């Protein structure tokens, strides 16, 4: 299969120490951003992927493409805007809650928030079987928010991360906006958390919030951070429980969880062991700095698996 | 409210991984010594705070003048010796016994402990609410021990952290030295563990200790360690249990929580809620290198506290 | 002597190693900014000096008064907004260009640019011997250009370092504000360079543009880079040459020569004295990355001369 | 007491951060091989130790003659082949499995695969109380197979260590040679574990297979790993357990506990104290990097042990 | 223009630090060999290229891979090699001699020693202005060299690089290759320094040996080190200086001058631009850890050349 | 031939980077010391060696131990003290002074310190070809003074390195102290150098000093730094120049021309070779911090007299 993402690629500025930003001295750089990452968790998994991005005519945009292209991903179709920076975040690392992350962004009006509907090639688009995107993108601007109506109107099968960012827009401007954009656009995958579902319908309950939200999605995937995830689908409901690791690192996690989700869907797994694989990429995900470079790959996965007993 | 501490301010050279120190290559520098922990403790909760302390006219001594400035301390009060070194000391982590922290002293002599006397000044002194040492401060020179006698001749009220080590001084001569000093001041704080309490009383259990020791002190604070911590005042008792954390370094904690506890006392926080508080910041503070880069604002407490229900 | 420059404090992650920022993953924190870092080299002299500058509510915005506090700068009039984040950026260094160092903004519209009059409180400025800026502050923004304008109309005695950034703004634009700042507003100091005297004058002669700025300052400072500086005063001409030394970042350098020069100045130095000081300044802040951690103290600048023969 | 081992040593490049080598740009040096290993175990209980190993003319080589050297053991029987390089490996730990490292060896046709027969000199052998190999000796090549055969037949004592390693030749092949060895060559001391009992035995079951292994061996000790381990010796068994302790790099844990029980069993330990001395050392090298900077002293685990009560 | 190389490409460890091996503990991971390397110079200049290379299935080989893909070089015709391992060196720098550099390998019998007539195939070399190749892969196994025959023999025009290697062929062993290769093949380009010409010619001087050379290629490259490099199109001679820049590492330098020289070749260039050029991407090298991190774009050439004045 | 030094080793803390120490966060462990330097030297030349010192009952002194032991060097004649701790010394590089290094000692009192006659020991310092010692060693306490002494009037042929230190003692000590040694005590040879001569002699002129000192020393050595270092003996002068070289840490460099310089006379070779051979030695050392770890090899200088044509 073929999924092509939509939304702003970020470099990451991650905290070589943990503790407050003001006494970190160092910081170690790394390609993330929701979209780019779940790309990369699909490809490794032995599927094909494409992005389409805006990045900056700038050291930082340069970065993203390389790094991308050698984890596989199709670039041909992002943009160089050479007016705008590409947009950069820092993650502050365990302070002030323990295995928790936070992030500190430097994107308003960064070339990725220029993605816009003239960057989305008809044509192209067509050819995926799965578009991809998320609340970020959706919060970046409207240009981009634009974009992913533009590529969703296009799509025949469409995939959503809630991912809500409290520092982009209120819980209000989240909740019409994703509300809005499941009126059109009934999708195959929507990918959310307890969290999200507080804000999105007030509903913090995981099997009440999917009843929710299951007449506009066909999966529904519960993040549900150290505990895990539950998978809803065919009207029936799995739980599949975490595992106890080292903590490094959060962020990117969720993106793990899903992308890998979603690869191994079109790999023919059941939905149990797919859901089940993912849960150890996110795990893996939560012990190093990079969003990335943690990854696992079917085979990394059943390793991981087999010598858990 | 202004605290002011008298003490040893050190220079701490912090073992870069665990291990013997001899295989140990790379030491990271951080400002430290327990009055100077407390007292940064202590700001980071809105209230004052100097202290009176030597050091020498070296680098480090000018490291330890400009990392308090910055922390916002009262360091006019300070005096510069040219005759003498900064005290320093390094940490051995975690070797030969896991989650505990081990100090090398290289203090002997050193510009701290010819703090004197003559340095501690009768107008500052009175204009604190608290007047607070240690242990450590009574150990390292027999000065030192006279200026603490003389700051707690005019204090009016006191605050002594027991904070006893081998290191410096015997059992013995730990106890018959404590006792004494108890026996010509009253306290409105004594802060200690289960430990000093053996050491000082032949007493382990923290309430038979707590009775001992409140014929001296009006409030008690029973360090447990990663159990956490007991206070008593006017007859109750308020145990407060520890946190599940990563464990970096234990080096600063004890320091974190008295003096966080000595400041949300003067906010106005019940002691139970201060105990709770004070309790975050040492659990905190064990996650890093480093015993002031960590301590938390009374904000970052709160955050700590809500994110855990 | 007392200095308050009126400027954005900036935080600096500087590349740890040279090359393109895509290949180098590495960034080492440092709080810099033109005027913060003539504060400082003011202050190493033993005059004092004070900052008006805005900061963001985070991590970054307390760095900065962190690190300057500690560094005996007045921040008590610095100010913070809630609404925008502190100003960073990057240096990329040695690539495409040795010994070259290239600054990356990431600066548009952050709380540092939002610098306004109604941060110039009158009563704290006319307390100065001098009121310094910079092209820098200009450059920002519209309100913070107004606010040299404030400062500077209050102010008996001005102090003035072009430091023209292209990135910021286009040649002209410098030219027109820069001369319309000089129509107004008359200069004991002015501190500039060559090359920021073709954009302003036409003129690159080292004596035409200084004949030509001695109408607008009593005193002015030409920055030669790696040659050295020409002073001139009352019709006299005094040229010190620089020194070979290896070049690790030249950021930090042209403030590391005006700041001591300026202070030296109130101490009651020769011009040509307090030239010959400044440049050692200045070489001294090749060596190292930071703009501030190698300003040098007057004693030391002292050392250095005796080695030197 | 004289333990000689007879094993190849090899220089360690340990992953400085978990996750795939491909995603990993630092690696930290260190001398290590399980016989090395034995060596400084061994010592660090106040007996003395000699290595028969052959290295290349190289640097690597001198590293590892140079670090076993500064630890106490006898170099002065080792071998400096010219024409064949130091035989080194990389560690990748916690990926794709958490907890556990994995090793890509770079050593077919090393120096130290040249051991041979004719290095081991019958009058050094002779002064040993104690000879001790493994099975990666056993299988790195043909020629140094021979030589723990030359040895064997010289020694009046042998202690062996399983030791299987499947990157370096086939579980039949293992079971096939270590079979082999155990008939002829009554051991002193068997060191393994459930999982090479698998291999050897058709048991895993560690009573099971400890009674199918003492038609060879006085004394066997089976590794559990995490569990801790069983003794058995003249129809006792004893089961000593482990310790919940942060696992860095659990790679020379193994060694570290052979090597301090066989030392202690000289120092006249009773079997249990010695086994319980010997988890600790265990315990403590899975704490870092490094096989070898970890390994306690007597001294050392009875701090552990004391301060556990 | 579309390049292809034939060779071995190698993960390289740089030494973090200075000194003989033996006593630096860090080592810093890049991707490299002579054939990457001239690679990525390449299409730096705006060219394609592709490599024919067989890499370990293992964590180092996919390291290769991936990174050269992120450059933008064809892959697709790279053939993995379970049987073996992918090759690396160590990088021992300024010791003990200062500037230069000394590779220590690891790559005997590795999976890129096992290139073969087979892998190479004749479509894809037929369809490519240049094949590029060097005595490295004349060197490392035979398969290897009938790698290189089987490519020349169906390439329109190629290119050579002498790049004689003692650790890895004697002296004698390289002249009668070389001489065996260019008495069958007209080569295009030859690159070649003082030193290989004393191996294959007997002649040290380059005028002597470029004319001796003549009698086998159009177009001949003498790298002078950092003395510069003659280019000798035939009847005339164009020498360019290098440029006195610190060196960190002078290894990739000559590869730097050769891929960008050839490319520069296919765009018009005259012969010395294409070698002014080529020299400060050889120049630009030297000075970082790296190969192919520091290869600059013509725009970056560009750069470097105006601000030179 | 046989060299026994009697002095004190100390463990260094090298600045990770340039600057004044109050701003630089990690230090890099070195073991060093003037005399622990010389033995190195000198074994590296392929002589023995040994040394008299006394060191803490500490990881450091444990650290002086085994490092020493590593490099060959005969300790069985050193003493541990538990009454003291190892001294230890930080180095602060490139400031104020460029090129240049400071030492900032915690060494009063140490087990070094307290070094005296009785350590030293008649036969074993009779089984020596040279005894070599500093002023150092001289300043440190009356024991170690004692001690060389003793081990002077035990020797035939003995050598000092004047090595003053003035944060050690004053100058008018070390001329007074230094005269009077050799006022008993003609030596073989006297290796000082211009700064040395200043002080003692009144005289910074190399050759008038060398006449001052010849009634003294059979052999002298006057130390240039960066100039080189002269020869003295049997009535004639050989100028040794030196070379241009990467400057990272000047300490150990002295060190390096005088243990090289003394091993390789006793190695037989001609006298200005032995000095031209030491100069490379100590040209080496200058670019690394760390005193030993570079330390050359004699076909390692040869390596470098080759590869400088």
């Amino acid at each position: 299969a073929k999924l092509i993402t939509l939304g702003e690629i970020l470099i990451e500025f991650n905290a070589l120490s943990p503790g407050p930003l003001r006494h970190v001295s160092y910081f170690e750089k790394h390609v993330a951003g929701s979209e780019a990452n779940y790309c990369v968790a699909f490809i490794k998994q032995g599927n094909e992927c494409g992005i389409i991005a805006k990045v900056g005519d700038d050291e930082f945009g340069y970065n993203a493409i390389e790094w991308l292209r050698g984890q596989g991903v199709d670039v041909s179709h992002m943009k160089i805007d050479p007016s705008a920076p590409t947009g950069i975040f820092f993650i502050q690392r365990h302070y002030p809650v323990p295995l928790k992350s936070e992030s500190i962004y430097y994107r308003k009006g960064s070339a990725g928030s220029k993605l816009s509907p003239e960057d989305v090639d008809e044509e192209y688009v067509k050819s995926a079987d799965l578009v991809h995107s998320s609340g970020i993108t959706l919060a970046i601007s409207s240009t981009a928010k634009e974009a992913v109506y533009k590529a969703f109107e296009i799509a025949s099968n469409r995939s959503f991360d809630t991912n809500i960012r409290l520092k982009l827009w209120s819980a209000e401007e989240a909740k019409r906006e994703i509300l809005k954009l499941l009126s059109k656009f009934h999708l195959k995958f929507l990918i959310t958390d307890t969290d999200d579902s507080k804000i999105i319908l007030g509903e913090s309950d995981p099997d009440k919030a999917a009843k929710a939200f299951s007449d506009y999605a066909e999966i529904i995937v519960m993040k549900l951070g150290p505990k895990g995830a539950i998978v809803y689908y065919d009207g029936k409901k799995y739980y599949s429980s975490g595992y106890q690791v080292p903590v490094e690192d959060v962020t990117g996690a969720g993106d793990a969880l899903g992308g890998t989700f979603l690869s191994l869907y079109y790999k023919g797994f059941e939905m149990e062991k797919a859901l089940d694989y993912a849960i150890v990429a996110s795990t893996l995900n939560v012990m190093i700095r990079g969003d990335q470079e943690n990854l696992p790959t079917t085979k990394d996965i059943e390793t991981f698996l087999r010598e858990m007993k």
